[PDB]
């Protein structure tokens, strides 16, 4: 049980809570479930941890308190 802290584009504060034991993509799931947004497009940092799908959130060493921040970097074409 660690709560995340998640901050959109809009840098508001989302608070919802998750397993430290729970796996990248399945919350990054969540997230671009929340806002419609491909993982292609969307990609989230944390204490300057990047995102891989497939580690733990303990695989990160950190714990509940920790910022999840959207980055958009797109161009279309």
């Amino acid at each position: 049980m660690m709560q995340i802290f998640v901050k959109t584009l809009t840098g508001k504060t989302i608070t919802l809570e998750v397993e430290s034991s729970d796996t990248i993509d399945n919350v990054k799931a969540k997230i671009q479930d929340k806002e419609g947004i491909p993982p292609d497009q969307q990609r989230l940092i944390f204490a300057g941890k990047q995102l891989e799908d497939g580690r733990t959130l303990a695989d990160y060493n950190i714990q509940k308190e920790s910022t999840l921040h959207l980055v958009l970097r797109l161009r279309g074409g």
